[PDB]
C-alpha cells in the first residue's frame, strides 16, 4: 500500500534515550522508515529548546494534505545544517527511535510509504 495507518507514541524530549537515527540525510530517512515499519518509532512535538536537545540530521513528519479515519496524511523531510531534503506542509513533530520510553499521547498518521 502507498499509505500505512500508524499510531506514533509521543515522547517528552528529556526522556528520549536515542536522540536521532544516524549521521547522514540518507541514513536518517532510511532508518526512520525502517522504525516506522517495525513499530519502533516515536514522535517529539517541536517547541522552543527541543531541536538543540536532539541529534542532526533531523527527520520531521510534515502534513502532506488537508485526514482519513482520524489519521493525518504525512511525509518525511530530513534537515541538516538548515537545509531540508523534501518539501511538505506543517511539522507534526520530529521522529526518534522508540526504545520503551513511556509516551504522553499518540499521534494517528497515514504515512506516505
Amino acid at each position: 500500500k502507498t499509505h500505512v495507518q500508524l499510531s506514533l507514541p509521543v515522547l517528552q524530549v528529556r526522556d528520549v534515550l536515542v536522540r536521532g537515527f544516524g549521521d547522514s540525510v540518507e541514513e536518517v530517512l532510511s532508518e526512520a522508515r525502517q522504525h516506522l515499519k517495525d513499530g519502533t518509532c516515536g514522535l517529539v512535538e517541536v517547541e522552543k529548546g527541543v531541536l538543540p536537545q536532539l541529534e542532526q540530521p533531523y527527520v520531521f513528519i510534515k502534513r502532506s494534505d488537508a485526514a482519513p479515519h482520524g489519521h493525518v496524511m504525512v511525509e518525511l523531510v530530513a534537515e541538516l545544517e538548515g537545509i531540508q531534503y523534501g518539501r511538505s506542509g506543517e511539522t507534526l513533530g520530529v521522529l526518534v527511535p522508540h526504545v520503551g520510553e513511556i509516551p504522553v499521547a499518540y499521534r494517528k498518521v497515514l504515512l506516505r510509504k
